[PDB]
């Protein structure tokens, strides 16, 4: 309880920033994260001894893929810890307490595939969930883990803060299926420019933090050149080993997930930033303006992409 936890000076001090990169040293992504929940959410919001054992759960049960894995978790749930300690008193005790444990749950035994996948490949969990078939999927291991004996982190809450909390983490975790992301956007941007947008509305909240999670999903977009160029390495690696898959199929998969068209990989990070990137962190600025750190290094990254084309780099 007068158990802190602290990181070294650089990390301490570079944590707080948007464009932090969590590091190569796995050990220290669960005391990173730690400290995140401590500073976002206060020492008293989770018992030590569960927290700890929830965590090496949630690690245990992410796969080793080149993207969707442990690594992908902490950033995402960085990102919002970043989020949520520069809009520090928009945000209920419950929001911050499920926001940070939905971002680290958020791609839980994800096994490299899109949804698409599934569905073409005809993988019971298409058969089991319609739609949004591998969030469904990771919301269900969450509530799993949840229930693991000596892993219930939120056994102190009320019956009915428990409800809101799991409710908050299955909307949150709902929201990070990029094909609900543009219809939230589009409704958000409408909602914002007539200014109907009210942050009392339950319905419009939902909205907001579907977008952060969109967001915080994405924030590879967000970091220094060098971090955001070898992430994408590793976001072509899974798509290219599904189009592969596709192909044993007997299906031309999308250019994106064929590895013979590599080539056109700059020309495909400009498509992304401006249909995906650029909108969302726009539309995430108006709403809540201290992000806009966010869409100055998304914007910086696509000037980064367009001199790869032009033959610059
Ligand atoms: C979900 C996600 N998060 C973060 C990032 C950075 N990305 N980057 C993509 C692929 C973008 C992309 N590459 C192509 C393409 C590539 C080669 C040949 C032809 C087309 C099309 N598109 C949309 N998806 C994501
Ligand atoms: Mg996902
Ligand atoms: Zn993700």
């Amino acid at each position: 309880g007068l158990m802190q936890f602290t990181l070294p000076v650089r990390l301490c001090k570079e944590i707080e920033l948007f464009h932090f990169d969590i590091g190569p040293f796995e050990n220290m992504w669960p005391g990173i994260f730690v400290y995140m929940v401590h500073r976002s959410c206060g020492t008293s919001c989770f018992e030590l001894e569960k927290l700890c054992r929830f965590i090496m759960s949630v690690k245990k049960n992410y796969r080793r893929v080149p993207y969707h894995n442990w690594k992908h978790a902490v950033t995402v749930a960085h990102c919002m810890y970043a989020i949520l300690q520069n809009n520090h008193t928009l945000f209920t005790d419950l929001e911050r307490k499920g926001l940070l444990i939905a971002c680290l749950c958020h791609d839980l035994d994800h096994r490299g595939f899109s949804n698409s996948y599934l569905q073409k490949f005809d993988h019971p969990l298409a058969a089991l969930y319609s739609t949004s078939t591998m969030e469904q999927h990771h919301f269900s291991q969450t509530v799993s883990i949840l229930q693991l004996e000596g892993h219930n982190i939120f056994s102190t809450l009320s019956s009915s803060e428990y409800e809101q909390v799991l409710e908050i983490i299955r909307k949150a975790i709902i929201a990070t299926d990029l094909a609900l992301y543009f219809g939230n956007r589009k409704q958000l941007e409408e909602m914002y420019q007539t200014g109907s947008l009210n942050l009392n509305n339950q319905s419009h909240r939902d909205r907001v933090i579907g977008l952060m999670m969109t967001a915080c999903d994405l924030c590879s977009v967000t970091k220094l050149w060098p971090v955001t160029k070898l992430t994408a390495n590793d976001i072509y690696a899974e798509f290219w080993a599904e189009g592969d898959e596709m192909k044993k199929l007997g299906i031309q998969p999308i250019p994106m997930m064929d590895r013979d068209k590599k080539d056109e990989v700059p020309q495909g990070q400009l498509g992304f930033y401006n249909a995906v990137a650029i909108p969302c962190y726009t539309t995430l600025t108006q709403i809540l303006p201290p992000t806009e750190p966010l869409l100055k290094a998304c914007r910086d990254n696509l000037s980064q992409w367009e001199k790869v084309i032009r033959g610059e780099e």
